[PDB]
């Protein structure tokens, strides 16, 4: 059927329109720059010489060549000096880049990759970058208020097979993002547990995973008592959403993948205060996160099997809804005291990560805009990781470090674990207070995992933004579904 993809390598420059050229901060030109200038009657490099167009990294500047050449809008983009540039270099200089044609909504755009390969960035490479970052850059929030780009050819003179395999990859991880920030934006109103298991099925379809979809009854039946005081003060019903991909012929060396689906967070009884309650429809980032990297998976079928288990309910007031003092049965037959109930989060993981262990995990990743207190240690732009098996940590922070979203691990001792377990009158404790805020959700939820090797995300801070970068627009931010999917490339077992 010979369908058209948006990002095309060709070895021939047949759409000349609109263009793209890097720039190092070398001082002569060369390969198709150098022409280019000859082109030009030297006209580039006076641009340079006077600083009207610069190679210092992010800097843009568009020129505009006489029609005589085939040529309407040069976008050059400055990529600093060549001793310095790495990959995460070019992820930013296309991202500028294409942050700037974004603006300038033009439809077709041909990128002159070669510009942009280095030592240290292969074409392939480069390819990959320049589909994600694309994607990332020019991403609009699907707004309900009262142009695209959709061609670009990246011109090179290296294999094109490999290329256009670069430029799938970074297209699938671009697309997986987008996917997420459009979930985590939607208006809760718009997006109930419901909407969120709609969404899973039409992608368990598209990409033919298992798909269940556990309703209240089941999960009273199965004794969910995480997920089911949750959601006690909801009208709306809850939602316990699995995806299953198997893609090794054996159904072992299974990797869990838990996300936090609340779909809005009014903080229950324990009642949040006027400023802390907007946004609060981006409490299922984790959800988003897994679906997210489901659709990555799904375009990319790794060898790998993967479990998504999403446990998804609002948390709301009511004349029913859970009360502080109030002592749960988890589905693991754990007792938990609700001293907090706005740390309803953990509650869903901890039936989220149960099931998944009964489900044949055999390791598990939960995604979790989870505590405030994240924010406090870390900042926004560093995602906080707790883990109880350094080995799959190592797995998982690596996956990170090619992902490029950053992960700091935080300690779970053995006083920490003493903290959730102080209850008067249970075996877990959901809210023990401020102090190492954070890991005190990581400590509860680590209880769940027992022995299977485990790494918890919050992700409260990076989940959204309240600024426009290079890379997106203000609002959701899609992280970690890029670092899931990757886990899953590049994950082996013990
Ligand atoms: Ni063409
Ligand atoms: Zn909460
Ligand atoms: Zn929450």
């Amino acid at each position: 059927s010979h369908m058209a993809s948006m990002f095309y390598a060709s070895d021939q420059l047949r759409h000349p329109e609109t263009l793209v050229i890097g720039l190092f901060q070398k001082s002569t030109l060369s390969g198709f720059t150098k022409e280019l200038d000859d082109k030009l009657d030297g006209h580039l490099t006076q641009l340079l010489k006077d600083g009207d167009v610069s190679a210092k990294r992010n800097r843009v500047s568009k020129v505009y060549p006489p029609a005589a050449t085939g040529m309407k809008r040069i976008y050059f983009i400055g990529m600093g000096r060549e001793a310095d540039y790495s990959f995460e270099d070019t992820k930013e200089c296309f991202a500028r880049v294409f942050q700037q044609i974004h603006q300038d909504k033009k439809q077709e755009v041909s990128v002159l990759l070669d510009t942009f390969v280095s030592g240290e960035v292969p074409a392939a490479d480069a390819a990959h970058a320049l589909s994600e970052s694309c994607l990332l850059a020019v991403y609009e929030v699907q707004d309900y208020k009262h142009q695209e780009l959709t061609s670009v050819c990246a011109v090179t003179e290296e294999d094109l097979r490999e290329v256009q395999a670069g430029l799938n990859v970074g297209a699938a991880y671009g697309q997986g993002t987008n996917s997420a920030r459009t979930l985590v934006n939607m208006p809760g109103n718009m997006l109930t547990a419901t909407d969120l298991a709609s969404y899973a099925a039409e992608l368990a379809a598209k990409y033919d995973f298992e798909c269940e979809i556990l309703e209240k009854d089941e999960m009273e039946e199965l004794g969910m008592g995480g997920l089911l005081a949750v959601n006690k003060g909801s009208s709306e019903p809850p939602k316990m959403i699995v995806l299953k991909y198997q893609g090794k012929d054996q159904w072992e060396d299974v990797i869990g993948l838990v996300g936090k689906g609340i779909t809005f967070d009014t903080g229950g009884y324990s009642i949040k205060p006027k400023t802390g309650i907007v946004g609060m429809k981006s409490d299922m980032g984790g959800a988003a996160s897994v679906l997210g990297a489901m659709e990555i998976i799904g375009e990319l079928r790794p060898e790998q099997n993967v479990l998504a288990v999403i446990p998804s309910t609002d948390n709301m007031i009511s004349s029913d809804a859970m009360k502080p003092d109030d002592v749960i049965v988890s589905l693991s037959g754990k007792t938990i005291e609700i001293l907090n109930t706005d740390a309803e989060g953990r509650l869903v993981l901890a039936d989220g990560i149960t099931y998944a262990k009964q489900h044949g995990a055999s390791v598990l990743v939960d995604v979790a805009t989870l505590t405030g207190g994240v924010i406090v240690a870390l900042g926004n732009e560093m995602t906080g990781a707790m883990t109880n098996n350094a080995a799959f940590y190592e797995q998982v922070a690596e996956s990170a470090k090619e992902s490029g979203e950053p992960i700091w691990q935080l300690p779970i001792t053995e006083k920490d674990k003493k903290r959730v377990r102080n209850s008067q009158m249970a075996d877990l404790n959901n809210s023990p207070g401020r102090e190492g805020h954070a890991i005190m959700a990581g400590t509860f939820l680590g209880e769940f995992a027992e022995n299977t090797p485990w790494v918890h995300l919050d992700i409260a801070g990076t989940a959204t933004a309240n600024k426009a970068t290079c890379f997106g627009p203000a609002g959701a931010t899609g992280v970690m579904a890029r670092t899931l999917a990757v886990l899953t490339e590049r994950f082996t077992p013990e």
